[PDB]
């Protein structure tokens, strides 16, 4: 409106086909400048992190990975996005991040509405195995 700004000063608002609302506060929910895959990677960690090393010659799998997480990386919730066929290959690989779906840039300002749920593609160097 132009009705209160009567001061000489209108609102610096872009008001944008994509950002009419609220989409243009909102960094797709990551609240943080940070590679947090490394990070979540150490969280990995924390339910032991099988050396990427291995799975290349063990259990290879690019898949993508979205999931609901906790401000602590608690796993709260997980849908398999998108899977480049990982059959033997699954079982392992998600037993490690499905069950260790974690959380270690705290995104507070991301999950207000209710939680993070975001897509992250998990690699494992795959070659052409679950063959």
């Amino acid at each position: 409106k132009v009705q209160e700004q009567s001061v000489g000063a209108p609102p610096p608002g872009r008001a944008d086909k994509t950002a009419a609302p609220q989409t243009r506060l909102t960094p797709y929910a990551q609240a943080g400048e940070d590679n947090w895959r490394s990070r979540i990677s150490g969280r990995l960690n924390r339910f032991k992190r099988y050396p990427k090393d291995a799975l290349r010659l063990k259990r290879q799998g690019v898949g993508q990975v979205r999931f609901t997480l906790d401000r602590q990386g608690h796993v709260l919730a997980v849908t398999l996005v998108s899977s480049a066929g990982l059959p033997s290959l699954d079982r392992e690989i998600q037993a490690l991040v499905k069950r260790a779906s974690p959380l270690p840039t705290p995104p507070a300002d991301a999950y207000v509405n209710g939680t993070v749920e975001l897509t992250l593609p998990i690699d494992f160097s795959l070659r052409g195995a679950g063959f």
